[PDB]
């Protein structure tokens, strides 16, 4: 039993902060992390939720639907699911499908939702939920979607066969110089891995 | 079509470190981004690596070698991919073996490596390469390694043609939760089946 034994503003912005937290090991010795933590939720089962879209069309492989956007931090564009933060008092299946709509115009359904999962375990507290939307692409709705997009948003839609995700990915990368998101690889590699 | 423009530091950690990013969006116009960067280091490939460790044994299913370890800004512990930052001058390949080695004691083969790849795009600057390792588990040395030093990780093995259901079932205990790389990677399991 590991406990959090206090933690120590270092500085706020409005979206973010950075935390010294006190900790101690299960030998009794206290000892420091520096944590950062988003401003931005409270009450809820975690900060958002990140998409994953599979365009199922008839006689057709399913495409995985990703989204490629500039990223301040990387200083560069990133392929990733679609995602976003759970606004107050949203489900995570709704704030999913609203998302997906938003950013890519598809109109889905929810197969499955996961538990709140670790977006970066070893340097934050952001939790999110990874929900998996089926995307029925021969319906009328989604003949031809559009993307919502915010004031800040400048979002790119990419879809790629999920039969051949991970090579496609490489593909994206040799072309240009991007960089594709972490569980976006993760799930691509799991895909050939898999028996 | 958008450009960085300025990072400005704000404060500055031991190892991390928090910026303020000016950018310009494609229409023109100058927006504001809070970036957290890791101070470590930047000669990499990457700033550290996730390791894919695949438990092979000829009258078993292939296991899943995942760890269970306490993160601070969690409040709680985390099950995930054995990982750590990268040393200096040390290849991704040569960090992954080491790393697997430290958390878990087993010794494994490089299987692949994958590109550097953005552990929280809209947070932050790190990246990873994700090392898929084998384990050859029917091997002497590995019939039950043990993990090599200064922090405490409890090795978890899970069947891969059964992963999700079986990461479902320890998250749910109180404060135990799953790295999305090791939920989005069981979750990719299960779709393709
Ligand atoms: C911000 N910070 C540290 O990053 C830190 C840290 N203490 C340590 N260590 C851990 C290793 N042994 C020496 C102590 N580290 C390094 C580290 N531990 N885990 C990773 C890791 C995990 C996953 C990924 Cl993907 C990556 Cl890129 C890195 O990094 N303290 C106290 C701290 O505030
Ligand atoms: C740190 N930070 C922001 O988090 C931020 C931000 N500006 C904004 N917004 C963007 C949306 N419209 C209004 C402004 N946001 C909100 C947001 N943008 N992206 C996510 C997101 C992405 C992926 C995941 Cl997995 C998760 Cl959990 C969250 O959150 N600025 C300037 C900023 O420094």
């Amino acid at each position: 039993k590991q406990y959090i034994i206090s933690e120590e503003l270092i500085s706020e912005g409005k979206w973010v902060k950075l935390e010294k937290t006190t900790y101690m090991d299960p030998t009794g010795k206290t000892r420091t992390w520096e944590s950062v933590k988003r401003t931005t939720r409270k009450e809820q089962t975690a900060d958002g939720v990140a998409v994953i879209p599979v365009l199922q069309r008839t006689l057709h492989y399913e495409c995985i639907v990703l989204v490629k956007q500039f990223r301040p931090p990387m200083g560069g564009y990133c392929i990733e699911f679609p995602a976003g933060l759970i606004d107050d008092g949203e489900t995570p299946e709704a704030a999913a499908l609203r998302e997906l709509e938003e950013e890519t115009g598809y109109k889905g359904d929810i197969a499955e939702c996961s538990p709140a999962v670790c977006m970066d375990p070893g340097l934050s507290n952001c939790t999110i939920h990874i929900v998996t939307v089926t995307i029925n692409g021969d319906d009328a709705e989604n003949a031809r979607p559009k993307p919502k997009p915010g004031d800040g948003e400048f979002v790119e839609v990419i879809s790629l066969p999920k039969n051949d995700l991970l090579q496609r990915l490489d593909a994206l990368v040799a072309e240009e110089h991007l960089t594709v998101d972490a569980r976006v690889y993760s799930y691509a590699l799991a895909l050939k891995h898999a028996n």
